[PDB]
This record gives C-alpha cells, structure tokens and sequence, in this order.
C-alpha cells in the first residue's frame, strides 16, 4: 500500500501537472542527474558535534573563543535555497550530499539546515517532514553541529505563542538532532529573547544570540544605531545566557570599514566568540566578511559556490581561497568544497521553475534595506499588485515607512509589516505626510505592530501614527498574555482530527502550523512517502516509457514504468498504466482541468 | 533615399527577423527612460591643459580613489556578448556628464566592440564614439588597444598600427590602456609610442596571473611586476594599470601588490579586475586602501560575474573615508536603473551563468572569454563534460610552461583545451591551427619561451621564430592599399573608414555595402531594430539632428508571385509600400 | 461613392464572412463559369415576338395547334429553388441570357420569378427581384418570361387584399413577365378569380394551374379521380384562362396516370396544357415522356447540371428522347450540353447549399412533400432534433393529410401539414390521439375551403372558440388604401420610391425596408461575381466588377491589417491602379 500510495502521487502528477511547477520554466530536458561524489571508504573525523559533546556549550564556546582558525558554516542547506530558489529544495537533494560533507570538510563548524522557511515550506509546497529531513542530516553527519535558525517569540512559527508551547519546540528540535541556535528578535529586544534563550539552555545546547544589524554605525547622520548600541546588546545577552553572540546582517548592510571597527569591539566588550551572518545583494559581501576575519571573528557563515551571490551569502570557496595561507586559514580542501559545489549546480538546474530574475549586485539594498531573503517575495507580491514598473517607488516607499515607523530593525515578521506599507503606499499613491495627516484602511499586520504584537523598538513607537491606524496598546512582553496552552487535550485534538496517535514531533508542528500540517498529514495518508522520489519525478511525473528506480526503503528498490496513459474517462478519470517491478497495475486519477 | 532603406530594413526584420535574435529568447512582453539631469569642467579639460605626463603625475597625487565606468564596454561584452548598441549607449552619455563630472573615465571603447559593431549590430564604432564625445565634452574616454593587434584579429605591420592610434585619437579617445597578451613589453614599444607620439595618454597594462603569495607558484612573484613596472615607466608609460582580466588577484595579494607598485614607480596604478570569483570587490577595497591611484566598476545593473564588481556598491562603501571618490548615490543608483532597462532588451544575449565561482582559481579563464567558450563546448557537444573542460584548460597552461592568459593567447589554450576532451586525449598522450600558430613565435614570445618538446611535435619540421612579429611583416603601402578599398567599394572613403578596413577587411567591406543597402540603421531603437514593428506599431526615429520621422507598421501582406512580402507603411502621413524577399 | 460602398461590403466580409457560409461547405479550390463563345450575330424571333402579334388568347391557340411539344427551361427557378435553398444570384442568371436567347431560340419560355426567389434574393442576397428580370429582359428579348404566382399571395408570406394583389400584377407585368402560372394551395378556383382577371386586364398570359396529387388509377383514393381534374379544367377555361397547367409540386403522376390524364383533358376542353414536375420519384421523365406522346402541348424541364431528385428532370435527356420523332422539340442538343456545362460551373459556387439528398425516392408514394419542401422539412426536423427519426416524421404526415380529409398540399398548405407532423413526433401523438399558429389559421379558414369543408371534431378541438369563416379570405380584407401607405413607405426611408419598390414593400414590408438600407450601405452587390459575394477577396486577389456597363473597375486585395484598439480592421485595396483603405469592425 505504501507503492501503491506512491504510484497514486505519480499518477497525479503525471496526469495533471504540480501546481508550484506546471505554470513557470521547466529544466533543460538533457540536463544531467546530480552525481554524488566518489566515496573513498575510511571513518570520520571527530568535528565539532564531539567537542560540544564532551565540552558542554560554555566551555565549547570558550573553546571557540581562543580558536586561531576562522571556523565555516555553511548555509546552503537552509539559507542559500531559501534565497535564491524560494526555500523549495528538496530532503532528496539535502540529504544525498551530508555524508560527503562529513567526509570532505569535517573542519567546519556547523551546517545551517534547518529553521527559517524549511520548517512550512517542506510540509506546505514539498509534501514532506522537516523532522524527517534533519534526521537524515544527523545521521549523514554525525561529526558537525547541525545549526538552526529560530525566531525567539516565534519558534518557527508564524504567530506568538504560549511560553510553554516554545519551550517544547526547543526541547523537540533538540532532541531531533540541531546542536546549534542561533536564535534572534525581530526588535533587537532582549526581553522577547529570555523565554527562548533559557529553553536552550535548558536543553544543553549552544545558544547563538543574535544581534540584528541595521543602517550604518559610521554614519554620524544615523545615531539610533551606533557602536555603542551594538555592544551594549552584546554585553546584555552575555548576562542573559549566550554561549556565542551572532551579527546577522540579513540585509547584507554592513560595509568592510564598520567590520574592521565593528568586530575588534565586539571582541574587547564580551568573552563570548562572535559569529558573522551576511548577505550579498550589495556585491561586496565577501570584502565585508573578509574584513570580519582580519578583526578577529570566530567564525562567519558562507553558501557554497553554486548557490551563493545575489541575495544568497556570498561566495564560500571563494572567501576560503583568499584565506588560503593566512594565519587564520581556516582549515578546509577547495578541491572539494569545488566537487560539493558541482553537486549543488546539478541539483540546483532541477529547480528552474523556482528562479528568480535577479540579474546581479545592487547597491540600492543601502537605500531600502530590504532583507536578502525577502527582496524577491515583495518584488512578486509587487508583479502579483501590478506595480512591477514602478518597483523602485516600492524601494523608495519602504524606505521611507522605515523612517516614519521610527527607523527599526527590519525583518521577519516586522519587514512583512513595512512592506504591506510600501506597497500600499504605491497603489494607494499616497505620501509620507498622508500617513501623518491630521485630515485610510490601515493593513491588518500595522495595526499588530503598533498595538504591541511583535514587541517594543528601542524608543517605543510613533505617538500620531498609533493613534490614527489604532484601540489601546500593550507594552509587555505579547507571550506573557497568551494563557499557556492545555498540551494534553490539545494532543488528543490533533489525534481525534487524525484518527490515530501522533509522535512528539509530529505533535510539535501540529503547535507551530496546526492547518498546514494537518493537510499534509492527510496528503500524507495518500500519496505516502513522496519525500524517497527525486526531484525531476516529484515536479513531473513520469515520461510515457519512462522508467524509475525509487527507495521505498533502506534497501527496497521499487521499478517503475509509465507504459500508457488512458483519455479522460467519461466519469471524468484519467487511468494510467504502470509497470512495478514486472507486474501491471493500473491506477485511476482525476482530470483536474 | 536615407529614409526608403531604413523603411526596407525595418520591412526585411519585421518579416524575417534578425538572424542573431530570431532563435534566441526575447525580451519579456517597458522603454528605458534617460534621468532628466553646463557641464562641471573634469577630466577631459584637466588632460587638455596638463598634457599626459603632468596628468599622471595629477592622478598620483590625489587623495580621492579615481573612478572609471567599464558598462560601456566590459560590462557588456562580458555579460552580454557586446550587443550594447549606439543608441543605447549614446542617449546616457549626457547624463554621465552633468550627473557624474568627478568621473575619472568612461571605457567605452576597443576590444570586441569594433568588430561586433559593425559585423553583428549594423553599426559604425566611429559614429559611436563621436556621440558619446559630443555627449561628455568633460570626462575622459578610454578604449582597450592590443599591443600588436591593434582591435584586429592577426598581427599587422607597424605602420598600420601606428596609423590606427592616430585615427582613434583624432575620433575622440583621451585614454588608451594598452596589453600585450604575454606580458611581453618589446611588443608593446610600437603602441606606445604612437600613443605619446599623438599626446594622449598612454595606460600601459600589466596582466595579472598566477598567485603572488603562492611560494609554489614562482614564475609570477611580486618582483616579476614591480621590474614590468619599472620597465614599462622606461618605455614611456604616463600611467600603469593591473589589467586582472580572469579574476585572481585575491585582497591579501592586493594590499602587498599595491604598496610594492607605488613604492617601484612615480606613476600612478589603475586597478582592473573580473568579480567571477565573486570577491572582486574586496580586492578592489584592499587595491583603494593600499593606494591605488584609479579603478574600473561596472553600473550595478551590469557588474558583479564575468563582470567587473558593483560601482554603486564600491563607491557607497569608501564614502565618508579618507578616500571618498565623491560621486553621487542617488545618481550612480538613477544610471543603474537606466541599465536596468537596458538590459532587458536584450534578453537574446543573456548567458545561463548562475553567480560566482572559485573555480575560476583553478582554470584562470578570462571573464570576457568564460561564456563563449562554454558556448563553443556545448556547440561540439561536450556541454555535460564543462568541468573536464576546465580541467583541460588549467592542465594546458602548466603544458605550454604556465603562461598568461588573454587574447588572443586565451584561445589557444580554449582550441587546445577542446580537442584534449573531444579527442581525449591527455597532456602525456593532429594540432589544431591556432596552436602551431603561437608555438611558432606568432602570438610572441613568453618569459622562457616555449618548451623545447612541445614545439619539436608541434610545428613537426617548421622552424620557429624569436623576433617581434610585426618586425617581419613588411610596412604595407597604405597608399595603394587605400585604392583597392576605393575599387571594390566604388567610391572615395574616409580615414576612418580606411582605419576601419585595415582592421577588419572583410568585416569592414561588407559593412559598407550593408550600409547602402539599409541606411543608417544606427539610428533606431533597439526593440524595433532586432525585432521591427508589431503591427499597428507607431515608431519614432530621428535621421537628422532637427528631423524626426513617424514610421507605422500598418499592415504586412501574404507571399507574392516572385516571393517578395509587401509591408504596408504610413510614413509622416504619406503611405508606402515596401517589398522584401520571403527568406523563410 | 458607389465603388467606396462596395470596397466596404468587400472589406466586411472579407473579414467577417457571409452568414449564410460563414461555416457550411467551401467550394472545391481546384473553375470560373464561362459564358459560351458567341458566334451567330443577331437573335431570331420567338415567341416573345408572336404573343406580341397573336394576344394570349391567340397565342395559347397557337400553342394548342403546334405538334412540335414546346418546353420551359426552370433552372432560373424551380430548378436552384429546389437543389440550392433558391441562393442562385443575378450575377449568374443574368449572365447565361444572351445565350438562352441566341442558341435555344425555340423555347416557349424561361421560368424565372416568383415561387422562393421574390423575397430570398433581398432577405439573403442584397439583390433586387426587379433588377434581375431587367437583366433577364434584356438578355432574352425573344423568349417568353415565366413566372410561378400563388394568387391567393400573389408572391407574398400572407393573403392580401384584392388590390394589392392587382397593383403587383400591374407592376409584374411593367417588369418583363409574359406567362402568369397562377395557382391555388387547395385547387379552389374562386381564390384563383382575382389573380386570373388581372392577368386578362394586363394583357398577358394567364396560365390556370390544376394541382396534382393523389393516385387517379387508384381507385380507393377515390376524392382525387379523373373527373375532379377534368372538371377543374373547363371551371377555369370558363374562369378565363389562356392555358391549363398540370402542377405536379411532388411528382407524384406516374407514367400510366399520364396517358389516361392528358388524353383525357384535351377531350374536356379546347385549352393548351402545360404539365411541370419534380423527379423524386427517379421516373419523372418517364411522366413527361407519357404526357409528349398524350398529346400535351408544353412541359417543364431543368438543365442537365441541376436536374434530377427533387428538381425537374433532365431537359437534356427529355430532348435526346424526342430527338427525330414526329413531337421533336427541335433544340440543338450540343448546345444544351453548353448551356449545362456552365450550370455546372455555376452550381460549384454554391456548394455552401448543397443538401445531403443522394437521389430517387419512392417514398415521395407515401408522404407527398412537394420537391421544393423536401430539404426545408429535413433541416427543420434536425432543428428539432429529430434526425434519426425522419421517416416517422415522413409517415406521420401522409397521417397528417388524411386527418385533415384527404388534401392538397402545396405553400403554404403543405407549411401546415409540416408543422403538424413535427409536432405528432416531437410530442408524440398518434392521429386519434390529435382526433400551432399555422394549424390554426388555416383551419379557421385563413387559407381556403377544401372540396368538402374541413373536419369538423379536428375544427372544434383546435380553433377552440374560434368561429371560423367559408369565404375567401381577401373578401374579408378591407381594400389597403395605397396612397397612403406609400407615404409610410417614403417616410421611413427619407425618399421618394419606384413603382416596382413599392411592390415589394407592399408584399414583404419588413424584409424590403431591411433591404434598402444594406443597398444604401453597401451599394450595387449585384455587379459582384459569386465567390467574391459570398467570401470576399483573398489576399493579392485581383477582381473585374462592372460598375456600369461601359465602366469596369479593377479592384486587388493588397493586405489585411490585425485589430486596431478601436476594434476597427483595415483592408488596403487597389482601385484600378489608385491605393485605397477601408476600416471594418470585427464582429467575431
Ligand atoms: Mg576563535
Ligand atoms: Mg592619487
Ligand atoms: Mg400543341
Ligand atoms: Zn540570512
Ligand atoms: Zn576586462
Ligand atoms: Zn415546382
């Protein structure tokens, strides 16, 4: 029944197209599979996941500190395909490649992989389990930390939530195989960090606080957010439980000269090792991450060539090949980052129908400060609004709402917010003054903001522009009115809807994204493990002749081939005709034009 | 007369399209619009009055780091096969000039745009570049000269190299960065002093290869560059530039290379370099700071890849340093979007390279080279073994004893490159012409030549030859040489037309004939050149200066007897009728 | 602006497409009519000439007298009614004239007018009825011109009053026609009086037709006998008729009927008789041949290429049958093969109407639908959808005729009886099941009395309420006040009219003021040969249309534009050598 779930899925697919795919590009019909690369055979050196192991995260951290090399993560799994392919890469793909990581750079320090958009979009637009998919990371390396990205009042959700629902997500992500959090507030607010912060603690695992990076600390015309600033939040989230402190740059705003004095700061203000997170929509990224490591950071994040640039990170074995000699070399065979990169294209080429149109650097990401991942999701939205020759007067007008919104920390979920702004400030042509005119249908997620629902900014928020979008507002902490939630019938919820017992995991999504892991659930229960099929297949289907080889299992190899597809019945069906490993079976689905 | 040709060419692309557009993607089914900007004496008005040597001196003495804008020549041969037309390229000069002034240049000139011009895009490169002088009285104009090529594709005898740089300056070019493809400067003599002997400035290139910092890597140490150095000054040179053509030099390389120059030299350093690597950048910040006098960018809109790295992102970088270039944020950003709607014209051109690549450290492809070379091996269908490709080319290099690599001595080592996959063949185990050719002595001649073993199989019984190339190829009798152009061609031609032919016979000639039969095609927009009118399509094309024409494609007819198609104009009001043949 | 007007009607369709075509059968690609080589210089005279000497009194003496059998060519009318949906266009008809004229001059006559072609030429071809018997006039100064005339309707949808009926006698007569085959639906000689008068009064001829049907050698369908035809006969000799016709609307006289009918009524009175036919049957000729060796004085036939199933039979073969004997016709036969040829050219155009008829029936025995109703009941029935089950449509209306007492069924009677059958299928009712507004006319008495009244148990259920009259209709309508009602005409087309438009506007007032306003439109459509008419100008395409006699115009279709924002589409032409553009709408 498992095959027999999983012709069904191919019959679909087949039959009536994938929704994500059937309307954009298609891959080139030569194209290649991805080859994983030749395996030598021998064990794999101890990394990271044995000195956290044995060190516990503080002294880890320590060790961290006094570690002359600048140690690598890699985000290719997580942030590289999020950026650049719509977070649509695939736990077949993702997986295939962990064990030549583990075997090739056993020198780095962690691979991102997990958190961010990956946790819905696996399950909303791939059919398949996040859990699933770190399991098998873990497995393939058991040598490197395995880093998530975590929103500190979010978990990986889209709301706020009830403290005890974020502490069992944490105790949840911990247990399923991440080592590494870099956890992080859309406001910079320490007190919407402690609730997170304290879980993985609690749980023994390394807790990156990060601190969001945001204008420019050497321009005096910009004061909110000086040196100072960035220090003193560092000093505070020392106090308040980090093992490492992160700057996520997830703008890729900071600019080689502010490293240069950013970093040796950082460094003489707190114990903690630092870790540096950009992006390189500027172009320049690399100057600025190069710069990081001649100030003595401990370590920076980098994609692998062929998904770096753009508003990806920039250029992993690129920045390695300039280390290359150095005092702080950080350790690591270009030779291989360059096959692991071949891999990577390969796999990347099967993704077409999800590449944006971003044809290079842009020196504008100074003027709107639109995050690396969000630049081509609002530039859609803006297409999608009818707006897609006026995409600079969005630039401008997000910049602009930045400004009156009293100049804040711009990102998910408070860049959503700014945008909704920008682009109703376009279609709505209406200025800066409009908004702040004594004598409009404000956008649902503003009125959030200012009421308090995604916390407090450093100097609180607008007087007039609350006012006339709000109603009065909170300024505590928004999880500490949410009545923590009943985990015990809220189980037994999920596990009536479902009509059987769920896992710990599986109950934790249910937490984090209740409808669109209920649909996938029952998605599940038909098309079953669709996550085994590669990437060509799960878009396309089958071509008539086609043959397939697909892994049921650890050792069970289903054959598969297409011999026919039938016209549409008169009951409005579509019968296509299989073979499976010799025998013929016959599978109806529906005509869905 | 001028008006019933381009109504033919317009006719003869709306029926059969543009061989060069026709099979490849078209642009996304919105017209660049031009910034609404005296003009700020600079750079051209400085060289006027200071003469090149003293000029060089100015350079070298300045705080500010000086900006040259590469998009009107590298940034579109690289990322767009130099399909950049006059019309584009012409309407934003003045804007360049009002909105930019404090600009060191504009490269906008040499390398593959002469030949591409008038072979591919219908255009003469000497209209082009007097439009851009008319448009920027104010800033320096820069081409690329090759040494012994001169713009050509062979070698040519000394006179015509010295003719064509005394056209090039009487045309409007103020700054000429001369290379020589091996580095090799007794090639170079001739260029130069041609160059200095037409008081324009003479930029004298050192191409970058190898590694300085890599021990196991010796042939191109820092002393190999800083002797280039001092050599090239002895040679004549007012300025000398690093031409990183591949993409190598890597930030700590630079930091060392660049305070070494400067201390060897009194002349100032100009930095150029390839973002494929996708750190350029950085080298380009670690050249400013260690001193460097100018640099090259690319308008965002065409940087970063085989390009050169983000002007607006360098720029906005060093401003408030010590070294501010002083150059607009707003403005540089105003042109980018310009080329932004520039670019997307020219959808046809666009290659499939995806972002940066540390491969580039291993094969030392140059970034104007890396596309055309991909296309030409998927074209004998060995698309799906690129890297072994690579592999080849890189292997190569260390064959013919580690070389620079640039045109034409890039292609090469690519012909080579080719055959050792297609025939797979290794560099242990029937040459190709081009590799004879150089191993000969043609492309001139290496730091310690070339191999003793490699040459004996290569050339099989030929001898091969030490001296300057251009020293055995006779001084050509311009005089009579001018009559045969004038014989074929029926009629008296201009000096830069004879400049033109001298160059590229062939190219040139049948150009002038392409010329009479479509007119000054030049003149129009580049959607309606590559593509006609839709139908129904109202078109706006300016011949003269004062005069505007109104062009609307009003109907096309079905095949005729003899095989020609009528289009059915209206043109200012009057109807026309043109006939075409049917090529399809 | 004559030649501008056409350009539009050119251009229109050209893009748009005829209704009438935009999406039946196209004519075969891979043959312009040619109009016959002409040799003989001037014309002989016929009888056109002797009626004019003789009167129609004398005339039809003459005829009586002659032993040659005198024949009537119907292509240019019952023949393309019948096969071609009545669609055949004056610039065709027109065009063949000058060689009926100059190669078959011993014709009695050519059937042109009336039946079908009055309205269908202006509701489905931008003709005038008039100017094509013009044309046909002056093409055939020696032949006589026949018209069919339904006397009760003279040519029209309704009965009219009785001078109307007169006033388009009058202008028919002014038009060009010279033998009147006036009939009657039900064989009722008083219906017929007026019609048969006015013909008298305008000295011409007035042919008294005598409908068949039924089976006279049968002797159980008794109503229908020899006497009743017989009798009919001297009723209209004593009506005033120049001639007696025999009208076979169905073909349903058969060979042996022939030899005893025609014998027969030559005995009963002094008159010439005419017999015309249809060839349903397969055996029509077989009937004519009967009827030339009976005696009979003159028959109808259509050209070889439209002859045959619900048409006439062959002119062609009838006159190789007669060839040589004592009653030969004497027509040269190689010029009716030449005649033909070019039908057959001309028919080709008109492929968009060929119906799916594939030949002889004898199932015409059974049901009796004239050959002119044939088709029109088929599509109606698909219009009902009631395709696959025709032949219970067909049996259901010779159930339909005995129910009504054994009748006559020729237009619109025969209309009637159609509507009624469709129907009995439709909401499928048998005759004592049954023991719509057309039933219900006639039955009240809107179309006539029958020998023996109607029905009275299918009279009472039907008009239901409804008091129903005996007398002829038109006696109940009030004489139209003519000069009046020309100034309704002239009102609403801001003009003063002509005698013959005002003809027609009196007979179809809806369907000639339609018509006048597409002529002040789109001009002489006329002058247009046929494919162009009906499909426009392909691209390039170089046409020849005379404007005037004298003037030809030269108009080539150069290029055809896409749609313009304002919907608009624009065809360039060249007119005899000048640039021209003309914008349509497109209404696709
Ligand atoms: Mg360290
Ligand atoms: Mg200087
Ligand atoms: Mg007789
Ligand atoms: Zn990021
Ligand atoms: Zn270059
Ligand atoms: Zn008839």
């Amino acid at each position: 029944d498992r095959a027999t779930k999983l012709l069904t899925y191919l019959a679909d697919v087949t039959v009536n197209g994938h929704p994500e795919a059937k309307d954009r590009p298609k891959p080139l019909e030569n194209a290649a599979r991805p080859v994983v690369p030749y395996a030598n055979g021998n064990g794999v050196k101890d990394g990271t996941k044995q000195l956290l192991d044995t060190l516990g995260p503080k002294k880890f951290g320590e060790w961290m500190r006094n570690e002359k090399r600048v140690l690598l993560t890699d985000t290719t799994m997580r942030d590289g395909h999020q950026s650049l392919l719509a977070t649509r890469m695939r736990t077949y793909d993702i997986a295939r490649i962990a064990g030549t990581y583990s075997h090739a750079l056993p020198n780095l320090l962690s691979l991102e992989c997990w958190g961010g958009a990956t946790f819905d979009v696996s399950m909303r637009f791939l059919t398949e389990d996040p859990w699933e998919r770190l399991a098998l990371i873990r497995e393939g390396a058991p040598n490197l930390l395995l880093q998530m990205l975590l929103r500190g009042a979010n978990g990986v959700g889209a709301t706020n939530y009830p403290d005890n629902v974020v502490k069992y997500f944490v105790r949840q992500a911990a247990k399923g195989g991440i080592d590494l959090f870099r956890v992080f507030d859309c406001l910079n607010w320490v007190e919407n960090m402690r609730v997170s912060m304290d879980a993985i603690a609690e749980e023994n695992k390394l807790c990156e606080a990060a601190i969001c990076y945001t204008g420019d600390i050497l321009n005096s015309a910009r004061p909110k957010y000086d040196l100072k600033y960035y220090t003193n939040l560092a000093v505070e989230l020392e106090k308040a439980g980090a093992h490492i402190i992160a700057v996520k740059d997830m703008a890729g705003l900071l600019k080689p000269a502010a490293a240069k004095v950013l970093f040796k700061a950082l460094r003489e203000a707190t114990g903690l090792p630092i870790h540096f997170h950009t992006h390189d929509t500027s172009g320049i990224a690399a100057a600025t991450v190069l710069a990081a490591v001649e100030a003595g950071v401990d370590a920076v994040d980098a994609a692998m060539d062929a998904l770096s640039g753009n508003t990806s990170q920039p250029c992993l074995g690129s920045i390695v090949e300039a280390l290359s000699g150095s005092e702080r070399d950080p350790g690591l065979d270009p030779a291989w980052i360059r096959r692991i990169s071949f891999y990577w294209e390969a796999v990347r080429n099967q993704y077409a129908a999800f590449e944006s149109d971003l044809k290079g650097p842009a020196s504008e990401v100074y003027l709107h400060e639109m995050p690396g991942g969000q630049f081509t999701n609002l530039k859609e939205q803006a297409r999608s609004l009818g707006l897609e020759t006026r995409w600079h007067q969005v630039a401008q007008a997000y910049a602009d709402a930045n400004q009156m919104f009293g100049d804040i920390v711009k990102v998910t979920p408070s860049s959503k917010v700014v945008g909704d702004m920008a682009l109703m400030m376009v279609s709505q042509d209406l200025t800066v003054a409009d908004v702040v005119s004594p004598d409009v249908s404000f956008p649902e997620s503003v009125v959030s903001m200012l009421k308090g629902d995604l916390g407090q900014p450093p100097s609180g928020w607008p007087e007039a522009l609350q006012k006339k979008a709000l109603e009065k507002p909170y300024t505590v902490r928004p999880g500490s009115l949410l009545k923590e939630a009943d985990l015990d019938a809220e189980r037994k919820v999920i596990e009536k809807k479902l009509e059987r017992e769920v896992s710990d995991f599986e109950f934790a999504s249910y937490l984090m994204y209740p409808k669109v892991f209920t649909d996938f659930a029952l998605a599940s229960d038909t098309y079953g493990p669709v996550s085994v099929l590669p990437t060509p297949a799960y878009f396309y289907g089958l071509a008539d002749g086609e043959e397939l080889f697909a892994d049921i299992e650890k050792g069970k190899t289903l054959v598969i081939v297409n011999q026919a597809v039938s016209a549409t019945d008169s009951q409005g069906m579509v019968t296509v005709f299989f073979e499976l490993n010799g025998q013929p079976r016959r599978i109806k689905v529906p005509d869905r034009a």
